[PDB]
């Protein structure tokens, strides 16, 4: 069974997938949490008749990203908490058959990420955004926005898109020729490396991450320090 560890904050897409020949319809999928067992349960969300119902405390940050015309029943959770922390549990029914598969997920929630990282002038740096999971490509989006206090207006500082001939577009203002993709998109990661760290780099970086039209975002304070 997976074990996902993710910082608190942080998305995590906890795969369901049952492996065919075919592609085949999903007719239903339930992902239910228990903090142990803790002789306690409950919903994350449940699917039948071609609708998903998010429930309870996962409500607003559970989606059911997986392709339900190809036998994928995935989750994403958003914004974890720690009282996340415990077992998820897919059960799976695809359409015109009569088993059921069911994969438990451990999910361990780690203190969230400081806001801040500190960087000296004319160093290089990474700035980190990746979605946890079990499953490759799923990300279809990447979008590095950058603001400085005096900003009247968030300028585009790398962009990816996967559903795209265009692909990759870097800044060609502030950031030009130094900065590109560190990470591999197709194993959801879109992390990117700052060259030569200037003060003027000073301010926040926001990293929107899709999974399709479902965007994780993503918040860093650089802080530029002499010596
Ligand atoms: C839907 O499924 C039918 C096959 O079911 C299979 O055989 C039975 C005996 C079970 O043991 C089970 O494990 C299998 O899934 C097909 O014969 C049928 O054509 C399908 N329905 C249609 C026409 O879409
Ligand atoms: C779910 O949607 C599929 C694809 O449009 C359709 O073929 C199927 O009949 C639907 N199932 C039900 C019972 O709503
Ligand atoms: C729930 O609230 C979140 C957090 O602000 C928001 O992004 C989202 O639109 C809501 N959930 C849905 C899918 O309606
Ligand atoms: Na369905």
């Amino acid at each position: 069974s997976p074990q996902l560890r993710v910082h608190v904050g942080e998305s995590v897409l906890m795969g369901c997938v049952v492996q065919r020949t075919e592609e085949k319809h999903v007719d239903r999928v339930d992902w239910l949490f228990s903090k142990d067992k803790d002789d306690a349960s409950e919903y994350v969300l449940f699917y039948y008749s071609n609708l998903s119902v998010p429930t309870g405390r996962f409500q607003n940050r559970s989606h059911l990203v997986g392709d339900t015309f190809h036998n994928d029943g995935s989750l994403l959770l958003q914004d974890v908490q720690k009282a996340d922390e415990g077992i998820y549990t897919c059960e799976i029914r695809l359409k015109n058959e009569s088993m059921v598969m069911k994969k438990p997920v451990e999910l361990w929630v780690l203190p969230e990420e400081p806001r801040d990282l500190r960087v000296r002038v004319g160093d290089t740096t990474q700035m980190r955004c990746s979605i946890q999971s079990t499953e490759e490509k799923r990300v279809t989006k990447v979008n590095w926005m950058f603001s400085s206090g005096s900003h009247t207006e968030e300028e585009t500082v790398l962009s990816y898109d996967s559903n795209m001939r265009s692909g990759k577009f870097q800044s060609l203002g502030r950031f030009r020729n130094r900065v590109d993709l560190t990470g591999d998109i197709s194993r959801n990661d879109g992390s990117i490396k700052l060259q030569t760290v200037k003060e003027s780099d000073q301010g926040i970086y926001t990293c929107s991450i899709y999974v399709g039209k479902l965007e994780s975002r993503k918040t860093i304070v650089l802080h530029v320090v002499q010596d």
